């Protein structure tokens, strides 16, 4: 499902709802992230950055970067070093 929202969102009102229902369901699943997903680095990164990168946005950049600030304030060294390069 948010494989599907990410090839649906900004393809080419609506905008502003689809941007609080995104960082509702980040901001709650932020705990546990251990299931083997293999693919977070990849993708959830790497796609909204780049997604920004074309599309004027800064409400979810200040959501994505608060919750690095939680993260810090307490994945493995070597992942989040490649976020803070990423970025």
């Amino acid at each position: 499902s948010l494989q599907k929202m990410v090839r649906e969102h900004l393809n080419p009102a609506t905008s502003g709802t689809s941007e609080l229902v995104m960082l509702s369901l980040e901001l709650v699943k932020t705990r546990l992230a251990v299931m083997s997903m293999e693919m977070r680095k990849n993708f959830i990164q790497a796609i909204l950055t780049s997604l920004i990168e074309k599309s004027p946005d800064a409400k979810i950049l200040r959501a994505v970067v608060k919750i690095v600030e939680e993260w810090v304030k307490n994945p493995t060294l070597r992942e989040k070093s490649i976020l803070l390069v990423k970025m």
